[PDB]
């Protein structure tokens, strides 16, 4: 299948790419660090031979949300986000951007994203979980108070937050002590998004700004296998749920989020998905270069769904969401 | 669908009662703990009109794993254990019990199981995951190498150990503050029960005692659905996996795993656990008195899924389990 | 789930009402009369109180593909579509009406749908199978040469067609001899529309007319399932089909059909629907007065997709398909 | 996955291969004839190179269904039978065989199968649908009185019979005249099958023989996707079927049918017939000749089930259902 659009798709700056070098083995870095940096050549070569039409590029992770200086947090977003602009302008009709975001500071957050999008053309943010700020003895997450106008600016804007994994913090990650194995990909990015993620629904704040559109990688992050059980568990009990929003989890993540099929090519996960949320909000991607173009389009091109939706999973979805 | 087993069914005692307290709302206690303390009357009239032949019974949470010095939650272990089999002998069709055991202390815990198995007839254990012992500066999860000897000696028995959950300790929960409604079953519960289990999978464990069966309910706490990622994220890297047992993580899950049903009454989830881990390797559960028998029982009757595979997660599958037709 | 739209809806005339003795038992034969006769009353009421917005009406069977007359089943047909006119012209936001065509005569048909069309305000058609006519020795199947410039108008007026089951006649049912529980809805009239569904795709009659709709009940009459099968059977050999149409059976399943609930109220048959032919494909229908209302209706809010698709089923994909 | 069992895997001998002619485009005749007459040398290279431990071995088709003189269809069960007995003992790790049977005749029938299981060492029949016989007007059905006492032979033996397509006869085919395209594996095949299995069930045979065990192929031939239909349909009539068997339809499909893969390699008929009739009701077969064991064995090994159901699948459930673990079939 040709046309795809893909959109977990990342790269990296001499200032961001070693954030990278902690996730695969030392004999492997070299292989990842110049998959990194390589954007307009093999890259597109490799899109070509997969049927990638166009791939919406991010930065890595965790990049500018570990940068505890917000002043030096939005200077590198910033030069991340126009170098990106001039990447893209150089091969226009197979590229498009994601901002990366100072979210440090709420203002200096919404200013570059308005930036990115009415100057540079891009058609979203990608946002590496919590934010590290030398003002708060916290990590921020983004159902805090201080982030609604920040949000009021993304539904302005009507484009989608990309709500990427980070690992938690070691003080927050004891239960993975002397079990480092599970960091990462393996399981602890998908913890830690996925209860982001649920924060940000519990907190009212698709209540006050129902029309904004979070996406999430890696088909959810295990959301919907356990989507029922979040707002029916001992349903013989009658009573309001205990969170600010007004209506059940589940509305919204039936209402607010899409998933991508990024490093998780599982058809029985694809179908859980498609059973609890629908083809409509499932797009296909790869996250290159941490996973192989080649293993997620193979995977993808014959997994077990109507060509209806492998069409709409593929391109469709994406094309109508991203105005493209 | 009558003779159904149900396993994750729970009682407590007037000693451990008040640990379930305020895990519903105040308004809702007294229907709560009506239920926990009942045993022999509404609870098998609830059985007998929901189509349950048998209830294998185990104490509530966290109960023994909150006793902090390991004497006394052996000696609660032992009353608790004592008053179960009690209750068990005057209904002995309807009911078998699994052990609450005094997890601080492996030598205990095993000493236990061995009374319990041997001496009580019961049929497997319950633990509501990791210990708090006050020897120990952090909490206990049983991946430990000093628990290498006791799993020897439920691999000797023969018999189930059920990973139930409990919350995450307060310094462990950060991520939660401010969102005290994410505790419990609405989520932390699944996320800490899932790492326990993935604890003991990539330790090596199953590699040293292949036999061990290990039983985890929420139809297994969202591991089905991300199994495939946690060995085959980033395929391209031809790498050692960098624990120390020697397969695949699913390998485990699929040799030496079964999931209950218990609160999770959801069929697509249940079609995706048996497109995962296949229909012999799960088992119909309540979670009564948290979760009605009713509800249960209901959606079980009319999920979506083969009548064979009905009859086998209905009861079948608990039958060879446990040794009951035997 | 208020607003649901119904689209294999029965009633009879007392013209035809006789057509449908006999396929229920005797003691029966009373409430099923009522029901089918019942357009304004009960029926209303049950939509009411089991969520149906709008029930497009079609006639009962075999009706006008039964009368073996071309003038007589002309005469019949324009009788029993004005009546439905006038019927919905009584609770206008309630109903809308399906054509009965006289198809022994395709010009007849085609002048007949076009009447319907244009001056009844009727959205589509619907045919209960093969036509018997006196001038032809053998049934009359609708992928037939003499039913192309039909078709054409049928493109033309862009209005889909529902192909309705009929049992085959007593020479080509030597198979059931001596088993007539086979018959009708158990299995009979399944194999004979997936029959003459596959005869129309194999024709090139969609290679012609690119943008016809046809209409399946009871999910397609056991066609996913198979669809695979049908085109990829002895895959090994290397050939092209010996059907006239030029792309695979499945191409033309997958571009011009849709497929409704009616009478196959089943969890596993729509799931595995929605894996071959998307949900934007499927909608809801009951075949009342011949199944419950109640029963479709409570089997389909249950039933395991997602919220997203039970509303795309629900109205959703009806809405879209006849322009309400 | 090595060591999977395949039981709808065909041959043909020299007295029944043009009964296999004009299946396929001229040009793949050669091949297709070479595969049928081909038991002992290309046939296990290919077992080797895609992991098939054992295939159980039959007769192609109709073959013995077709021949009209009951005299001559037994002559012919006979010589296929001894020689399928001949070539099973040449490789008997990598064999087994199903008998074909003369159904014209039901005792000639039992006593064939009875010759095979006995003397032969055959774990089970395969018969190609309805018979042909001189003396009947009519094609013969297996539901038809006179095979009770046959059915009574199959369960006493306890044996599977493996019920495997026809085409109709031409005068109950007018709905596919002109489309010819429609004939065999394409439909036809599958609608023919659908059928007599239903007779089977809905005679009430299996009130009598419950043990009995019937095998179809082609992922049972649609049945699972409208089986709900078949019982339920116009569920508000509250009434007694009108057929002979006291029970639900699925309740005899439920139990006393298997449905193998053959023909039929697709991942979303699998998942349906796993959540209808589940897993342990499901083997794994091919159709060879006529499919590729490529083919069967690349899809089968990446369909998406549990790897418990796929070695279940692959060969647990043919192991334990032809008993072929067990010391008639190891020692002797
Ligand atoms: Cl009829």
């Amino acid at each position: 299948m040709n046309g795809k659009i893909a959109l977990e798709e990342h790269f990296a700056t001499e200032e961001t790419l070693m954030d990278s070098a902690g996730f695969v083995p030392d004999k492997d870095w070299p292989e990842l660090r110049s998959r990194l940096l390589d954007i307009q050549d093999r890259r597109v070569r490799l899109m070509d031979e997969h049927g990638i039409e166009t791939m919406i590029l991010s930065l890595n992770a965790p990049a500018v949300q570990a940068i505890a200086d917000s002043t030096r947090a939005n200077e590198t977003a910033r030069r991340a986000n126009d170098f990106l602009a001039e990447q893209v302008a150089k091969q226009p009709t197979r590229f498009r951007g994601f901002a990366a975001l100072p979210m440090q500071d709420p203002e200096l957050a919404a200013r570059e994203l308005e930036r990115c999008v009415k100057e540079l053309g891009f058609v979203g943010a990608l946002v590496n979980g919590f934010s590290q700020d030398n003002r708060s003895a916290v990590p921020l997450y983004y159902d805090m108070a201080q982030y609604w106008p920040f949000w009021e600016t993304v539904q302005a804007l009507d484009v989608p937050f990309y709500l990427h994994p980070r690992n938690p913090l070691p003080s927050d990650a004891r239960i993975y002590d002397g079990h480092a194995w599970l960091l990462g990909p393996t399981w602890a990015f998908g913890q830690e998004t996925a209860v982001h993620a649920l924060r940000l629904m519990g907190s009212g704040l698709f209540d006050k700004y129902p029309a904004l559109k979070i996406i999430l990688g890696h088909m959810g992050e295990g959301l919907p296998y356990s989507m029922w059980r979040i707002d029916h568990r001992n349903a013989w009990i009658k009573t309001t749920p205990k969170y600010p929003a007004k209506r059940k989890i589940v509305d919204y993540f039936n209402e607010n989020f899409y998933l991508t099929t990024s490093g998780n090519f599982r058809t029985q996960t694809l179908i859980d998905a498609i059973l609890e949320i629908g083809a409509d909000r499932i797009l296909f991607s790869t996250d290159w270069p941490f996973e192989n173009i080649d293993h997620a389009a193979d995977w993808f091109e014959n997994t077990s769904i109507s060509e209806a939706d492998r069409k709409k999973i593929g391109w469709g979805n994406a094309q109508n969401l991203f105005k493209l």
